[PDB]
């Protein structure tokens, strides 16, 4: 029987490039792939918009989980490049033009995966190439794609336009389709595209293979808790203001580095006729435009989470970039309230601290 | 809207290697893709077990159909190999070891397709590579300079065992799945198995193209005429016939096209007069061109002949004979239908025989020898 010792996954989606065309596609594709992998018993990390430093720390810690018998999946979506056989994943902080030292190399990660003694390695790259970056003419000089169980997947589109066109739609990502078709148990648009799948398997492996489950393992507890504690969300607060008004502050995870906050009035005393609550004062590291806070749908914040997913009728705020948090997520719930019978509006302020939510816990900036 | 000026396809499936491990997979995959393409309004040729001479003629004549705006699909399944940046399709007569002179080069065919003013080229290869071909040459190339309106697809498995395993099942061809998902506008099952495997799909499209795009039936009337005629001249199947034997017994003799180079023949008694108590009929005397063992003729299912066709597809209650290799027919398909009959009241089994000529069925009508 093929068994997994563990099932671990790291998904990266880069979009918000400083010096390169911004992408949109990754967000959806990471979310849907996360959601698939959860149902296959994977512990997933899902990170949007990483710098070089962030990507390296993330990938290394993924690689540290790949012991003997582990099933490991790595996914990247975003800009990439190719030179002399060597492919590169570009972080959001990379300058223009691309230099190798600003980028993470595919083949290095692949070589590291092949040393680890895993039961299955999966490495899936969905890359936007620059228009005129075709594959180079090369000899093959070095390989490990025999000695360990590998599925390697490499999609390309030439240019951001063709990339975004082919990725348009929900539920439709190339690798999610591949996984569903090939590893359990969207029309061809204009432009230039490529897909490469390569595999070397000594025996049939599938994502659906059972974990060798444990009753009393220290290692398995370690593994579980290392991941689970990187995914602590704040408990919902019922914030009581001095006038008697109660604002519920709720929290949702969207990615390992994205939290939705949402606000609702849950008590209005008879002495108050009208009230509004809003959030402000977020840490500058997280970099929120208040134009994208306090919105009347989660959709308006840029969330994948829709109005049917979250509690309804709130104001919604998306706090992305949690990996950049230095201290605590200190922010302010404000209350505006009008007293019953008066025109007079009062303001009040309640500072909230929620600690280090999600990957912010690691404190690795 | 994109239009095709025509839809033409050539499918080759090579299995019966003389000097190389035999394959089984191609039969099914060619049949099922042929069926799909038929339903999309392609004129299809489907050929099993071609020599180099046969492959070259077929491919060349396929390339002749690729006029302006035509949609052309070439599919190959069987052995391939790689050498110094080139890739090769191996014909069934290929010497061991593989030498380029004996094989058809993928890169040639790809550039021959890209030279045409077609509206869409599709070129799909689904190959076995022998393990020995992994270790002998340093790789360079396999990608290609995929340009024009082209969809290049290229799949490999290392070794016949892994190849056959990955292809086990009906309905489960990688390229059929691909075309259905990616190239039809609409206007589990293939589990990844052991071994070393590769897939490469490349597309270049100046505008959206699909296999479902309607045929523009205007312009280029003589080219259209010739395409249609040439194809249809390669697909004349003989009509079903009733042979009346002089004793009164009626043998039905039916025909089915399995590939452009494979015909099923089937026989049944459709009338026994009351004077005959028992009878049986069989076929014999096929031309030596077609090779066929008489122990593999006269079977009680089409499954027993080696066909894709199951007992659902043809008339039940017959004997079935499969004639492959029709492209090698140098003359007419002449055979004998035999009858054995016992009269009521007699111990005597009488024999009778009738000769049949059905001409040159299917691709044999091209007369290429
Ligand atoms: C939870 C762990 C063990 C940790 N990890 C990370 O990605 N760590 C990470 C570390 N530092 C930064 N950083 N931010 C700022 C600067 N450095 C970042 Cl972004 C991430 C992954 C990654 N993949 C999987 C999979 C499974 Cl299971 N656990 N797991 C983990
Ligand atoms: C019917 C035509 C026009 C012809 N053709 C062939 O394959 N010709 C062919 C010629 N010679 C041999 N041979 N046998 C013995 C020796 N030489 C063989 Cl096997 C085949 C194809 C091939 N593809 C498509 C597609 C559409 Cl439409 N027509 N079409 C045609
Ligand atoms: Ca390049
Ligand atoms: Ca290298
Ligand atoms: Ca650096
Ligand atoms: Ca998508
Ligand atoms: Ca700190
Ligand atoms: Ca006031
Ligand atoms: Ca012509
Ligand atoms: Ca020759
Ligand atoms: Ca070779
Ligand atoms: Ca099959
Ligand atoms: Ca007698």
């Amino acid at each position: 029987q093929p068994l997994a010792k563990d099932k671990v996954a790291l998904l990266i989606g880069n979009m918000n490039y400083r010096e390169h065309p911004k992408l949109k596609a990754p967000l959806v594709d990471v979310y849907e792939l996360t959601n698939l992998l959860r149902q296959l018993d994977f512990k997933v990390v899902s990170l949007l918009d990483l710098t070089e430093y962030e990507m390296r720390n993330a990938v290394d810690e993924f690689l540290l989980l790949l012991d003997k018998g582990v099933y490991g999946l790595l996914y990247y979506a975003g800009h990439g490049y190719e030179n002399f056989g060597n492919s590169f994943m570009v972080p959001v902080d990379a300058p223009n033009p691309y230099r190798s030292e600003n980028c993470l190399c595919v083949q290095n990660i692949l070589k590291l995966m092949q040393e680890k003694e895993t039961g299955l390695n999966v490495f899936l790259l969905d890359m936007c190439r620059k228009r005129n970056d075709y594959d180079d003419t090369i000899p093959i000089l070095d390989a490990l794609k025999v000695t360990a169980n590998i599925v390697f997947g490499y999609a390309t589109c030439q240019g951001a336009e063709a990339f975004e066109i082919q990725h348009s739609g929900l539920a439709n990502g190339i690798f999610m389709k591949f996984l569903k078709d090939r590893l359990l148990e969207c029309h061809l648009t204009k432009g230039k595209q490529a897909l490469e799948i390569r595999s070397s398997l000594s025996e049939k492996r599938a994502l659906t293979d059972p974990i060798q489950g444990t009753e009393y393992s220290a290692e398995s507890l370690v593994r579980n808790l290392q991941w689970a504690k990187a995914h602590e969300l704040p408990e919902s607060m019922c914030l009581k203001f001095d006038c008697g008004v109660q604002i519920q502050l709720g929290f949702a995870a969207e990615f390992s580095n994205v939290m939705i906050i949402y606000t609702s009035i849950v008590y209005k005393p008879p002495e108050i006729i009208m009230c509004d609550a809003y959030v402000t004062d977020f840490p500058l590291d997280l970099d929120i435009d208040p134009k994208d806070a306090n919105k009347g749908t989660p959709e308006e914040t840029g969330s994948y989470l829709v109005s049917k997913d979250l509690p309804k009728h709130c104001l919604y705020t998306r706090l992305s970039s949690l990996q950049k948090l230095k201290e605590h997520l200190v922010f302010t719930v404000c209350l505006s309230y009008q007293y019953s019978g008066l025109e007079d509006t009062v303001e009040d302020k309640q500072e909230v601290n929620v600690g280090k939510p999600l990957i912010a816990k690691l404190d690795m900036h």
